[PDB]
């Protein structure tokens, strides 16, 4: 049980468990359109917005976004999303002037937003 | 602190693990809900490869076995039922397969997640 290091563990664990969260929140609502009814589909938006605090807009060439505070947790929340989302991943504190956490995605060549209402991309809801 | 009558100190919070676990049914329900008919073999297959999570048809004949009675997992159990819904099944196996298997329901269907 060594006495000769000086790093210890810090807030690594919460930055994982925001992370975890939203790659679930991200993957789940791709899958749920991927896979549904196109006569359902509005609905299911509705539901996911309702339910879940999930909106889904589409990434348009012309969007304008900012990244992030340049933050050391948010470069670990933001490094352990694209871990498990992809490096090209996208993440984002606003899109087209409007404040939240984004993230993309993409379905096959189509590019989607997921758009959080959090305050914070370290957020715990 | 610990006889006063602020929040922090009389009540517990959400355990972290009970909202995320909530988190991941709402969503699978969700996706099942309203799936298409054709897509629901792809959506199932999707679910269990990309996102570990595993859905079965929930069976009248299934042997489940509840979670240990501990005051953790007591809490961890209501906070789910307490989003879910008080029909939720809690169970660490069904049919002699370890796990944590949360059910749910749609229509006339009934059906496990297992995480």
């Amino acid at each position: 049980p060594g006495s000769m290091s000086f790093r210890v563990i810090e807030r690594e664990p919460r930055a994982q468990r925001v992370a975890l969260q939203l790659v679930a929140i991200v993957k789940l609502t791709r899958t749920a359109l991927l896979y549904s009814d196109p006569d359902l589909r509005r609905a299911l938006l509705q539901d996911l917005e309702s339910n879940e605090g999930v909106r889904v807009y589409p990434r348009e060439k012309t969007d304008k976004f900012k990244l992030q505070p340049d933050e050391s947790v948010n470069r670990l929340i933001e490094h352990d999303i694209r871990s498990r989302l992809g490096d090209d991943t996208v993440i984002a504190q606003s899109v087209n002037d409007i404040p939240g956490v984004w993230i993309s995605f993409k379905i096959d060549d189509d590019d989607y937003w997921v758009a959080l209402d959090r305050d914070q991309l370290d957020t715990v809801t």
